């Protein structure tokens, strides 16, 4: 059984991964000195809630109440609450074009809260990473895999109408739904995802081929930051960022020699997350709500925490999404 400490913690590592990742994006190349340097400054800040969140968090909170006001899944509601958080806060950070999807919502012409999403990309839809940044309490509500599956896809398919973009939400919903489960090992946890998504895909099994490059990596030893970003990405495509945030929380399972040994894991998951550089927002904020599932609100340090906008608030949407949980089961 699921327990709070691990639901709060994936909705807890989530929002210190976009808050910590927020101020790097963009870098191509990041210096890891940096990274440590601002964590440092970060503990040592006297004023709380100092870090903003960006549109991951926001429409993170946006799917988690659609949830609580709609435990049965309602994706009309779901995109109304889209829209209306863009609509009250449009310059968190939204980009790829999604903004048109929220204005056409808003507008009274579209009846079919999926046809804007149909529409982006010359009707070809987004394969941005959208859909996958937010999803992860829907792994959180639902137990049963064939729920998060089809309500991983039906969520992403408001904004992300590209098979890459919602199997790439659905690939992150795998990876937080199968780190709530136990203690794991590597390769176990891969054959899990690499299972479902043969199926779910099946140039033809585009993430089922990344997954198999981070068995490849995670088997061999003193992988530069330079082959992941190279081999796995580090972009806003869903393909670039989803699997990027897989490597970052397996790896991040062990030492690095690289990050100080005074950072628990969910720690140095962020901190690698973040010097993978790109969209270092996204891939920590997939990283870090992985590893909260994992290992659970006890490395969710205080100093840490204590930063982020919008904390409190998240601790308190945890104890609903745990509620919805128990009573899915
Ligand atoms: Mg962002």
């Amino acid at each position: 059984m699921v327990s709070l400490a691990q639901v709060r913690g994936a909705l807890c590592g989530a929002l210190l991964g976009d808050c910590m990742g927020a101020e790097f994006e963009g870098s191509d190349a990041v210096e890891l000195p940096d990274v440590l340097e601002f964590v440092r400054l970060l503990e040592k800040e006297k004023k709380a809630g100092t870090l903003f969140y960006t549109d991951d968090t926001a429409m993170t909170r946006a799917v988690i109440q659609s949830l609580i006001a709609k435990p049965d899944f309602d994706e009309v509601d779901m995109a109304k609450r889209f829209a209306e958080e863009y609509k009250k806060e449009p310059t968190r950070g939204y980009g790829a074009g999604v903004v048109q999807v929220f204005k056409k919502l808003l507008s009274p012409k579209y009846s079919d809260v999926f046809q804007p999403a149909r529409e982006q990309f010359d009707g070809k839809g987004s394969y941005g990473n959208g859909g996958a940044m937010r999803v992860a309490s829907i792994a959180l509500a639902y137990p049963n895999i064939q729920d998060v599956i089809k309500f991983a896809r039906r969520s992403a398919q408001l904004t992300h109408a590209s098979p890459l973009g919602y199997n790439g939400a659905i690939l992150q919903a795998l990876a937080v739904h199968f780190a709530l489960q136990g203690e794991l090992k590597r390769d176990t946890f891969l054959e899990q995802l690499i299972g479902e998504m043969e199926r779910i895909e099946g140039v033809k099994l585009p993430f089922c081929s990344r997954l198999k490059k981070i068995k490849e990596f995670l088997a061999s030893s003193n992988v530069p930051k330079a082959d992941i970003v190279d081999e796995l990405g580090h972009g806003i495509a869903a393909l670039e960022s989803v699997p990027t945030a897989i490597y970052s929380f397996l790896h991040c399972m062990e030492s690095d020699p690289d990050i100080p040994d005074l950072y628990n894991n969910l720690q140095r998951t962020i901190i690698y997350s973040i010097s993978l550089g790109g969209d270092t927002d996204t891939i920590a904020t997939m990283a870090g709500a992985i590893a909260g599932a994992y290992y659970g609100m006890d490395q969710v340090t205080p100093s840490w925490k204590r930063s982020c906008e919008a904390i409190v608030e998240t601790e308190e949407s945890a104890v609903k999404l745990y509620e919805l949980y128990c009573k899915q089961l």
